[PDB]
């Protein structure tokens, strides 16, 4: 293969936010080079009655108050990026980011377990290695690339839906997902996070991730 | 009569909010004082699924919304007072709170225009008087005191319903509400509050306001 993904960046935002937009382009950066799983959750609490994203959901907001928790914060604000589950930097701050993703990777804090995902036809396949410790298998659907008149603007990797499809115990394990999965991938792609639990059940560290793109086209030169 | 209401003091608070008590606290203590309009609006973003306070309500943390996107700001926190609608500060920091308010009425930013409240018989009354501008009848109901399992804690003005009952135009105006309305307020209160907004329609200026309790009783001494 080659160098292992750096980590996972999960960006809250919106086109209500106003000082959202350098953020959401540092996103579609890291997305491009492709070296993290690149995620954004649409908040809800920047609509208002114009500027109302159709990409926001009560879900979404629903995470970065979970997120809040975790961290012992006593407030969210946009843009705002948490980084493999463990700690919140600002959206548009690049180098920041992914000097904060090597430090954990450092630290033994990066993406140890491994992930794997694919369509085995008409399903889709999730592959976790071993570890240790519980982590929820979660998976976050998104639409690759949408546009939303402003003019318009284009948003990647917007999330849209959010489940847990199963629990892992350290022990290597195969998911097997449906076909109604199968279309939901397709309409962009989905990431699957291997994300561990605090006591009051908030997510929190994420040791293993992978995304799945609805676009399997294999690109070769000769 | 004597001294005038001195402002509104609307605090965003939760019973899952740990640095949130001492705001409870103060809120407390200005009710009681009754020289303020006091609210407290219990916000949903701090439940989890144990310490889940059935006070809270995504009506509430939506009205916090509105204000950080009238107040500018590109987040929310607990515990947050919003002051006769114009600005925030720590909910527990009664000593700002009382100073700011002083400061709004110095520049005639006070309650400037008169709002009474009464029951007449099995309808409620709420006059309002002379001014400029045009300004939304907010009603805000809410429960005198509720107590909450932690042992026991207890919260005061707990918002439950919010409802524009009106438009304010400058003309003086008395508007009449329902039997049905009636017993809301019997279940604790209501506050009156005549509510600008800015161009977005998102709520501002607060430039008068009554509080109307359930209880009638008139305490005198001879």
């Amino acid at each position: 293969a080659q160098e292992a993904v750096k980590g996972v960046v999960e960006l809250f935002t919106s086109q209500g936010c106003a000082s959202c937009p350098p953020a959401d382009e540092a996103l579609r950066k890291m997305i491009q080079k492709g070296d993290v799983v690149g995620l954004s959750y649409h908040v809800d609490y920047w609509n208002y009655l114009g500027w109302t994203d159709s990409l926001a959901s009560k879900e979404n907001t629903e995470r970065q108050y979970g997120y809040m928790r975790a961290l012992g914060r006593n407030g969210v604000y946009t843009p705002q990026a948490i980084l493999n589950g463990r700690d919140h930097v600002k959206g548009a701050d690049v180098r920041g980011i992914y000097d904060r993703l090597d430090a954990f990777k450092r630290e033994g804090q990066g993406l140890n377990v491994p992930v794997s995902s694919k369509f085995a036809g008409d399903e889709v396949e999730i592959d976790i290695g071993a570890g240790n410790g519980k982590a929820d298998v979660v998976v976050a659907y998104f639409t690759r690339e949408q546009t939303v008149d402003v003019k318009k603007m284009s948003y990647w990797h917007s999330v849209y839906d959010v489940q847990t499809v199963g629990m892992w115990d350290g022990s290597p394990m195969t998911v097997k997902l449906p076909a109604s999965v199968v279309a939901k991938v397709k309409k962009g792609g989905c990431a699957v996070l291997l994300q561990t639990a605090n006591a009051s059940g908030d997510p929190a560290a994420i040791v293993g991730a992978s995304i799945l793109l609805g676009n399997e086209t294999q690109l070769e030169h000769h």
